[PDB]
């Protein structure tokens, strides 16, 4: 019931890359996703006291939200674009997996992927 420590945002020897592709991902995929209507519940990880989730992180086990993307792209963390597509991915798919078919949370999620697929669909080749 109480709230794990959040994802990792920094760690110096994790070498690091600024790419094309990473940049893209901030610029256009973030920022397209970040200013949606729907975006505030995925804006920061999962407070599962103030929520009253207490079995959300006995099952979610690889949390993701975008504050901790918006981190990482923002701070360096990666080495490449997949790294930040798989956190992306990971952060739709806990949705899913904990939440039941149709809750409201889902809507959102589901408008959020929908964005993230078309702007991932045209994802630079890197430079
Ligand atoms: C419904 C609770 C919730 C929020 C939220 O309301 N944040 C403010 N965000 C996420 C990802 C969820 C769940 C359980 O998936």
């Amino acid at each position: 019931s109480m709230n794990p420590p959040p994802p990792e945002t920094s760690n110096p020897n994790k070498p690091k890359r600024q790419t094309n592709q990473l940049q893209y991902l901030l610029r256009v995929v973030l920022k397209t996703l970040w200013k949606h209507q729907f975006a505030w519940p995925f804006q920061q990880p999962v407070d599962a006291v103030k929520l009253n989730l207490p079995d959300y992180y006995k099952i979610i086990k690889t949390p993701m939200d975008m504050g901790t993307i918006k981190k990482r792209l923002e701070n360096n963390y990666y080495w490449n674009a997949q790294e930040c597509i798989q956190d992306f991915n990971t952060m739709f798919t806990n949705c899913y997996i904990y939440n039941k078919p149709g809750d409201d949370i889902v809507l959102m999620a589901e408008a959020l992927e929908k964005l993230f697929l078309q702007k991932i669909n045209e994802l630079p080749t890197e430079e």
